């Protein structure tokens, strides 16, 4: 088995490290003070980047795969994407579920990822998709630990049963509550949801991840409902926002005053950058709102904010191979994130603050914890980003669980000469 | 003692008046048909304006003279403002308060102002700056009637034990039951706090003023609760909204409708002039804001609004000399009530119409009243104001308690020439 991972460059730090490894654990970690040589049981990152594994926060698994059928959204809204994907639930099979899921995460495993939180439909008196999540979670656990969100698509207050199925669901065995109320009939029906969302998370003692203003209405602001209900029950740490894009929209005396709270409150965001660009912004004719939130000022403010891929070809989203860097490219250009340093540090995006999204307890590369970390063939975070590198090797436990041996190009010009794209 | 005042111009009065003094009172009050001599116990205005003293309807006395103390509010809003005073407010030691409100508070006397309504910050378990301003009321007392606001400047349901401390201050004596429904986390606080707000005010029989949409949100309409709580409870006359910036900000066809319970209601308005310009319109880029409530259509519907200086030299506001006729100037020119006519009666704006949001007992120039009064060396309202003249004499239970010696200026032309600004 691995012993050593040597010749490794790490984010933020000068030189060379090598991870020591024992028992499927990182025993220890010390700086070099220059190259060291291969050997047997070591593996060579070979002046690369080593970093704790890639998160994917937020992903659609049972809707993944089924973009067209039985129709395509046409308009590219989130609302045809809910029409579209009733459709589609209406046709779901146990099977169907299962191997759309393990396609997609097969590609994650590939791009290294080893923690994905995905939201499941549970506005369906039959959970299926839920009940076959629940099996896909407990196959992919060697490689991914998999979370699921029990996500009343269609609401709590404005679907038959909506409450009743939600709590089914966990008690199912779903790890997160979710909510959508800027879908519910009224703004009052949105706030009630995030109460009965907070009263589940609180008597099963699990995670809450909301489906919040995921809208262009500078008056969808449920933000505040879900921050301070977490303040409230001092539990920020164990809640999360996704998308909040009418935030872009907000004036900015708002924004200024909800942003204490956000702050305050500890909770997690989650953004969609290849979704919100393509879904926001739809009903403006020109111009055109980019429709993210402010991840640049959540990041100035000390307000963690992480990156999701959202869907891989669904409803929602005819693109993808579930990869992260792609993600974290859409949105640092859509974001305007363009400084040197606001590129390198990218990675946080969906590396560590995603880690903190999902509430883990064994993430990073630290003595004592699994040796769960991921090589890519680049000098740092800027260099992988602009570069788009593969994963080299992904290791869990200790063990390789992926590799991609890279592409190699090769110009004939006098002579042959290979092309790295480096400088 | 003082008998009389003589050669006395009143606004809206032609001619000259003489105002008989007996016991601290105004006797009587009749028309002159000329100039009258002077002789001893009479205090001749010397054809001057004589009015009511002077009102600071809105001010805060426990944060004044604390500017750059121990930070500088560089971004000039009203959020970093709470945040500077944060930090001051945890420095705060009895005689402190008690200097600089004493300091301020004799700028004020000098000023003319008799009648003074201060905030004072009790989101402060220790209630220090509260306990010192009690005293500094008992000790003023001869020279200005001092009204304590209980200003829950953190939020009422947003801060720990907010509604508690708040109602221990009304135990401790507060006159005045203050609330800020735009900062607190949620609208629904907001809302939930001025219920709160108005059943402290009627088990304690105490008057209210809410720091109230002082915020450029479209959206922050907590003036229409503020309103018909003091409609359903028949207190309008009891009630004051302070700010409302966030009406200059609403559309028109939502105003008209909110006027008509404006008006029914009978609450009074506070704008501050020189705060509101300096704080608002912070979010904008080009064009900007001015951020002052609507002034010019709540005199021209007769509601009551009135100005206040609100800062002396603290994290809201680096300037002032606590002087009510430099307020009008500013509130003038950026309401654009720039007629003459307006500009005549913006005394109104500091005397009547800041007593009647005071709800004043004793107040103005009439028989029976207080011989509360002061000259300013003017002929009218507009004059005061174009020259920004001194308080030549303020009078308080017909005894002088300031006095100002004009200023002498000369021009050294072919021969000295003496100028002083009038036509
Ligand atoms: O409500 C939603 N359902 C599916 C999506 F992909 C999007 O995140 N929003
Ligand atoms: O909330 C506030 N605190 C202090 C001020 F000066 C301003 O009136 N507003
Ligand atoms: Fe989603
Ligand atoms: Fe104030």
């Amino acid at each position: 088995a691995l012993q050593t991972i040597i010749n490794a460059r790490l984010p933020g730090e000068e030189g060379l490290w090598q991870i020591h490894l024992q028992d499927g654990k990182i025993s220890a970690i010390d700086a070099q003070s220059g190259v060291m040589p291969i050997t047997e049981n070591s593996l060579d990152a070979e002046q690369g980047l080593v970093i704790p594994p890639f998160v994917e926060p937020h992903i659609h698994l049972d809707t993944t795969q089924t973009a067209g059928q039985p129709n395509w959204n046409q308009s590219g809204t989130l609302f045809e994407g809910i029409e579209r994907w009733a459709e589609r639930k209406a046709l779901l099979t146990h099977d169907d579920v299962k191997q759309r899921a393990w396609q997609t995460l097969k590609w994650q495993i590939a791009n290294g990822i080893q923690h994905v939180r995905t939201h499941v439909d549970v506005s369906d008196a039959t959970l299926t998709a839920l009940k076959a999540m629940l099996e896909v979670k407990q196959e992919v656990a060697p490689w991914i630990d998999l979370q699921i969100v029990a996500f009343p698509q269609e609401g709590i207050l404005s679907y038959p049963n909506g409450e009743a199925l939600l709590e089914e669901a966990l008690r199912l065995g779903a790890d997160v509550v979710g909510a959508i109320p800027h879908f519910e009939f009224t703004r009052e029906y949105g706030v009630e949801s995030l109460h009965k969302t907070f009263a589940l998370a609180q008597k099963y003692d699990r995670l809450i991840d909301v489906h919040c203003d995921e809208i262009d209405d500078e008056q969808s602001r449920f933000v505040e409902t879900v921050a301070a209900l977490a303040h409230h029950e001092g539990m920020g740490a164990r809640v999360t926002a996704s998308h909040t894009t009418a935030m872009h929209s907000y004036n900015g005396a708002y924004t200024s005053r909800l942003f204490r709270l956000l702050k305050m409150s500890g909770i997690n965001f989650v953004a969609n950058p290849l979704v919100n660009i393509h879904l926001q912004g739809r009903f403006d004719t020109y111009p055109k709102r980019r429709g993210i939130t402010r991840v640049k000022e959540m990041l100035e403010s000390g307000i963690n904010v992480c990156f999701g891929h959202d869907s891989v070809f669904d409803p929602w989203y005819p693109l993808g191979t579930a990869n992260m860097l792609q993600v974290l490219h859409m949105g640092l250009h859509v974001c305007q994130l363009m400084g040197y340093g606001q590129i390198n540090d990218g990675l946080n995006l969906i590396t560590h603050h995603s880690a903190r999204t999902l509430n883990l307890q064994d993430y990073g590369i630290a003595a004592g914890n699994s040796a769960n970390l991921i090589i890519l063939p680049a000098e740092n975070g800027f260099d992988a980003l602009r570069r788009q590198v593969p994963v080299r090797y992904s290791v869990r436990g200790g063990k390789v669980i992926a590799s991609t041996q890279p592409a190699q190009t090769t110009v004939y010009l006098e002579q042959p000469e290979a092309i790295d794209y480096k400088r």
